């Protein structure tokens, strides 16, 4: 059963289809190609996610091959990150942990790779919430972060669109300055109506109001960058997160909220954008880059 290729939206247009990753994905690359692969995966509560009976960070690693692993709601506190780091399987020796320090077990942030960056900050070192890595690669700066969400009644959307939003955004121009910049994680915004299940039913949900959603265009693509799954894949529906509550997954009932973005400067070397729907653990499942370098 694979609930993510039937195609389930209540208002799609005509030749839309849904996501198969096993048909839809390009071949892969020619060997000895140097590129660099990330995964993205907001895990719901990393301790959560590694009781998870069928969940094995061995498995991942053998069956994905990333260099840099994207964690989003780790929900560490900073005196958990000695002990976490002490799991992280061999290979992947250089882990930079954000976590929130006021509400504890909220938020947090995390990069994992195997290739040692040359350097790595927290924040726009003030992060208070956890919510941004940046480290730094011979040709390009990696963001990770997880957008504030809007919250139940909208009761945070004026930090997020008004300070948050802004923030981020003149974060990535400046790092722009000196290398290109891929940012990814929970970006807590489904930007078009192709990216979400039941547009008319979330006009006032958190991640698809119109003010969201115009400051991801405004803030993000039109200061140029690029949604490289859309570029990728112009009419595909594919989703990243489905809603426990309504048991939404096994009928694909979901939202994208979860983003590869990227510099113009390197949007002809994204290879593979991808979704990797089948694997469970969170509400969200993680996402994958391929970037030639």
């Amino acid at each position: 059963s694979e609930p993510w290729t039937v195609l389930a939206h209540k208002k799609p247009q005509k030749d839309w289809k849904a996501y198969n990753p096993k048909t839809m994905r390009p071949p892969p690359l020619p060997e000895g190609t140097k590129c660099v692969k990330v995964m993205t995966w907001n895990v719901n509560g990393l301790r959560g996610l590694l009781k998870f009976e069928s969940f094995s960070a061995l498995q991942l690693a053998q069956r994905e091959n990333f260099d840099i692993l994207c964690l989003q709601e780790t929900k560490l506190q900073v005196k958990d990150v000695e002990e976490i780091k002490k799991t992280l399987i061999d290979g992947y020796d250089h882990s930079f942990w954000s976590c929130s320090v006021s509400k504890l077990g909220y938020s947090g942030t995390a990069i994992i790779s195997r290739i040692k960056p040359l350097s790595v900050r927290y924040g726009t070192g003030h992060d208070t919430e956890g919510r941004i890595v940046t480290a730094e690669f011979d040709s390009f700066y990696l963001i990770n972060t997880y957008v504030p969400n809007s919250g139940d009644g909208l009761k945070r959307l004026s930090y997020r669109i008004e300070e948050w939003d802004r923030t981020l955004s003149n974060h990535i121009k400046e790092l722009e300055k000196s290398k290109p910049v891929v940012l990814t994680g929970d970006l807590n915004c489904a930007h078009e109506e192709i990216d979400i299940f039941n547009p008319a039913g979330n006009k006032r949900s958190a991640g698809f109001t119109i003010e969201e959603r115009q400051s991801f265009g405004a803030n993000l693509l039109d200061k140029g960058f690029v949604d490289t799954f859309r570029k990728q894949h112009p009419g595909v529906v594919g989703y990243t997160y489905w809603g426990y509550r309504h048991g939404g997954r096994k009928t694909n009932k979901g939202w994208r909220l979860d983003y590869f973005l990227v510099s113009q400067s390197i949007a002809a070397n994204v290879h593979d954008s991808y979704i990797l729907p089948d694997i469970n653990g969170s509400d969200h499942c993680p996402i994958g880059l391929i970037l030639k370098l």
